[PDB]
């Protein structure tokens, strides 16, 4: 991970 979202 390390990214974000939310999906
Ligand atoms: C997502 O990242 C932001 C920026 O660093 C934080 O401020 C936030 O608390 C964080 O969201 C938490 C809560 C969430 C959305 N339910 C997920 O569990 C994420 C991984 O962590």
């Amino acid at each position: 991970x390390x990214n974000x979202x939310y999906x």
